[PDB]
């Protein structure tokens, strides 16, 4: 299959697992150990990466990827504070 699709692919597993952990964005902002919240700046940073990667090809559509973008923007929010 092509690039695009390859990654797209991996995004959703990726998302997929992400949101078995992180559920809501108020789960993230509840995490207590640092332990926890590096996993979270860890999984985020790599989903974020992939996410702006996918955003590099002509065939793009946020309808083709798990989490919305106003959703993954406000994980985002959490993102930028905890890093």
């Amino acid at each position: 299959m092509k690039p695009y699709e390859k990654l797209v692919e991996r995004f959703n597993e990726m998302a997929a697992e992400f949101l078995s952990y992180f559920p809501t964005v108020k789960s993230v902002g509840n995490l207590e150990s640092e332990l926890d919240k590096r996993r979270f700046v860890i999984l985020f940073r790599a989903m974020l990466r992939l996410r702006n990667e996918v955003k590099g090809y002509n065939e793009f559509d946020a309808e083709d990827l798990t989490i919305e973008e106003q959703r993954f923007a406000d994980y985002q929010s959490k993102y930028l504070d905890m890093s």
